[PDB]
């Protein structure tokens, strides 16, 4: 079905500001505002690839595995191991609290908007050399009364 968040519909002038995400949202009043939102708060470079996984911590529960967590988180699980320090990546412990999510940013070049504001596309680090990758944004970006969320 429908993406969840289609903000590209509602808002126009659409920019980047470095990582953030600005433009000029309708307001349910028939008024505008500007509203930015922080991209690499809700992006993670997966290894090359743009993945929607927000910032977040995660705290392990007895008999999970890295590779469930991986898979309930939408990321590479070796990430999240280096992230976090995990000196082996078959031993996490119940109450461990993961960092996941966001930081794209941090190793990104040649960062641009395409397609009219609704494509971002980056050369994203991978195990290897840069890769180019696209993501488009109204899969998860949203226009709330005038003001851009995740959902
Ligand atoms: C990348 C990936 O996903 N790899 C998978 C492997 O992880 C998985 O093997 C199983 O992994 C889990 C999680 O690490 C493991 O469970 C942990 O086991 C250790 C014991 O070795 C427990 O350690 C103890 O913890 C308590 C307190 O919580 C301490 O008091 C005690 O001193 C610790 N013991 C030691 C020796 O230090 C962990 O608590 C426990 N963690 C969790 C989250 O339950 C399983 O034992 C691994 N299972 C097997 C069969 O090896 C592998 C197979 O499932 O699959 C890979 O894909």
């Amino acid at each position: 079905g429908n993406y969840a968040g289609n903000f590209s519909g509602s808002s126009r002038d659409i920019c980047l500001d470095g990582a953030r995400l600005r433009a000029e949202c309708r307001r349910g009043d028939g008024g505008y505002s500007t509203s930015v939102i922080d991209l690499n708060r809700y992006l993670s470079n997966d290894n090359g690839h743009f993945r929607w996984v927000s910032t977040a911590t995660v705290t392990v529960q007895q008999g999970d595995t890295l590779r469930d967590i991986g898979r309930r988180f939408d990321c590479d699980f070796h990430e999240i191991a280096r992230r976090n320090n995990i000196q082996n990546e078959d031993l996490i412990y119940p109450g461990q609290v993961l960092q996941v999510g966001g930081n794209f940013w941090d190793s990104a070049r040649d960062v641009r908007l395409v397609d009219g504001g609704k494509v971002l596309e980056a050369e994203l680090r991978y195990s290897g050399g840069w890769n180019r990758s696209r993501i488009y944004l109204d899969e998860h970006i949203g226009n709330r009364n005038g003001e851009l969320i995740h959902c």
